[PDB]
DNA sequence: TTTAAAGATCG
DNA sequence: ACGATCTTTAA
């Protein structure tokens, strides 16, 4: 199992053994909605489609893909014991927050991460990432992992756009792999949910597999009814599960 | 400017 | 999810 070197919102990682079952196989993955990329990092594909909606994301993961030594090493440089206090830490967010230089934002977006509260990604309506200091005892410095991702980042394109836009990209070679933002227990809109459906049985009626992950609800079923739906007992945090969804040809 | 509800902010 | 504090929205 290989960790991202991000900290991010449904990591998916003990649900890794149960998607790659569910998994086609094909020449390309496609994913919509690739935040730390758990899925492209445990998997093998000749190819690979990434996608976000997230510009600072994606702007880092062609940084360190095309200047992976280069980043490394500036990076490392943040990782210092002097380097974590509040102090410091508000003025590394505001240097974030006013650079015009990709390469320096994305050096200070993996600091922001690792020592950022909880590894949150909160922006303003500015734009501006305003997560306050996260205090742990020691944050660590995902060196393997960042090379790990640089070296399989060879073979994969990663482009800033709605998940409307990243499925038009899908082809007959093409294998997509949607995981979306959790669906409501009690922003993501509904209609988008919906929507992420729709696109779904499009993609499998020109013969092409889709597979959806999402939270076990009364909404999910109506969403995803046209697929082969397979549930996981995770059963924490009311007693909810995960649901997958999928189309095959 | 008044007003009351709602959204946004950010530690 | 929390919450004290601005900002927003429209008659
Ligand atoms: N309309 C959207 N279109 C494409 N991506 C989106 C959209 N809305 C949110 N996202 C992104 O989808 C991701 C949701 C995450 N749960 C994905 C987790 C991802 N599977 C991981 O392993 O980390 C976030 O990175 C969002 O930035």
């Amino acid at each position: 199992k290989n960790r991202a070197f991000l900290k991010w919102a449904g990591g998916k990682y003990p649900l890794l053994d149960d998607i790659k079952r569910h998994l086609p196989k094909g020449e390309c993955l496609v994913e919509p909605f690739v935040g730390a990329g758990s899925v492209f990092l445990n998997t093998d594909f000749s190819r690979y489609i990434l996608a976000d909606i997230n510009s600072d994301l994606i702007s880092l993961y062609n940084i360190v893909k095309m200047r992976t030594d280069e980043y490394v090493q500036a990076a490392r440089e943040l990782f210092v014991p002097e380097t974590n206090c509040a102090e410091v830490y508000y003025q590394f967010r505001e240097e974030f927050n006013k650079s015009q230089d990709p390469f320096r934002r994305a050096v200070l977006f993996l600091y922001l991460n690792r020592y950022g509260y909880n590894g949150l990604c909160r922006y303003n309506l500015r734009g501006e990432f305003n997560v306050p200091f996260g205090r742990y005892k020691k944050p660590y410095f995902p060196e393997a992992e960042l090379y790990h991702f640089a070296e399989k980042a060879q073979n994969a394109f990663f482009y800033c756009e709605s998940y409307a836009d990243s499925m038009a990209r899908a082809d007959d070679s093409s294998v997509v792999y949607c995981d979306p933002p959790y669906a409501p227990l009690s922003s993501f809109t509904l209609e988008q949910q919906a929507h992420l459906a729709e696109i779904a049985e499009g993609l499998v009626e020109r013969h092409i597999p889709v597979l959806i992950s999402n939270h076990d609800t009364m909404l999910t079923r109506e969403w995803y009814q046209r697929a082969k739906l397979h549930v996981v007992k995770v059963r924490r945090s009311k007693k909810v599960d995960e649901l997958l969804a999928l189309y095959k040809p």
